[PDB]
């Protein structure tokens, strides 16, 4: 009989690492006391990598695992696997896409809605009993029938259009071309385009942005004193000393962001500013979406080993 041996480079969550276990003979890199060690006792056997996004799989790695034949990745990205040593060697990639899509455009929507409403401020002014001392919370800002640009237009920037036009605003879009499931959305050419005409701006971008659609000072200014930018996607499209600048000239009226350079160690600055809303990088985070994630994970490596098409490749065999 067998049990795959595969080598897994970070932990998952107990719904997914006690499945694994069961199915396969799982080495953790990750608790290793020395790598090497481990390495030299198991490299050969390793049919299969289990990664995450962020801990990917480097060259050194995939030769330490000379019969490798499949790197499955935990997450939609998987930007540190050595792609160009995978493909000299046939070894194939999986990734979890779709899965967390609905729930990120979720986040993205409430936030909007929690920042221009000031729902914060909100429940802290009743929480903290100044409702009763002091009187009425400040009047806040409509979102219904307003304008709002999606800055990316793929799977998220989707979701997140058809949220909005159950608000009745006014939405358009910019990305590298026209869509086609667009058809009653106005396509813009670039961002700062977008952002002059809109009240709210959601990044959505799955990708290193193109020139005209990175979010800079030009971009930034031309959403205004009383636009707001929601960030949901990576933040290295956002020019961070641009945006923290403009928030405090009051040339940008707000923020929500879920993403930060650095993070969890966001720029401190952030804190400091009074139209600003926090989010620990969760608009993935929910129960149904994990757990997705993880079968999804789980089920490309099942198909494999079982000689059956893997569910989400991308990566040929080459």
């Amino acid at each position: 009989m067998t049990k795959p041996e595969i080598l897994q480079l970070g932990p998952y969550p107990a719904w997914d690492q006690e499945p694994l276990d069961a199915a396969f003979t799982v080495h953790r890199l990750f608790e290793a006391d020395d790598r090497a060690a481990m390495l030299a006792n198991v490299g050969d056997r390793i049919r299969a990598i289990a990664t995450r996004g962020e801990l990917g799989a480097s060259r050194a790695l995939i030769e330490a695992c000379p019969n490798l034949e499949l790197i499955s990745v935990y997450g939609v990205g998987y930007d540190a696997v050595d792609l160009a040593a995978c493909r000299e060697r046939g070894i194939q990639v999986t990734n979890t896409p779709d899965v967390l899509t609905g729930d990120v455009a979720d986040l993205g929507v409430a936030m909007m809605l929690a920042q221009s409403r000031g729902i914060i401020g909100a429940e802290t002014w009743a929480r903290s009993g100044k409702w009763a001392a002091e009187g009425l919370y400040p009047l806040k800002r409509r979102v219904f029938g307003r304008r709002a640009g999606v800055l990316g237009l793929g799977r998220i920037g989707f979701e997140v259009a058809r949220r909005l036009a159950g608000f009745d605003m006014q939405i358009s879009y910019s990305d590298i071309a026209p869509k086609s499931y667009a058809p009653d959305w106005t396509f813009v050419e670039d961002a700062v385009t977008l952002a002059r005409d809109v009240d709210f701006l959601f990044v959505t971008l799955a990708a290193s942005a193109a020139t005209r659609h990175i979010v800079g000072r030009d971009v930034i200014e031309a959403l205004g004193p009383e636009g707001m930018l929601i960030n949901i996607s990576r933040a290295s499209n956002i020019d961070e000393e641009a945006l923290i600048a403009a928030l405090a000239d009051g040339r940008l009226g707000s923020a929500a962001l879920d993403v930060f350079e650095g993070e969890p160690n966001f720029d401190p600055r952030f804190r400091d500013l009074p139209n600003v809303l926090l989010q620990p990088h969760h608009a993935s985070g929910t129960i149904e979406t994990r757990k997705a994630m993880g079968q999804l994970l789980r089920d490309n490596l099942t198909a494999h080993f079982a000689g059956s098409p893997l569910l989400t490749p991308v990566v040929l065999e080459h």
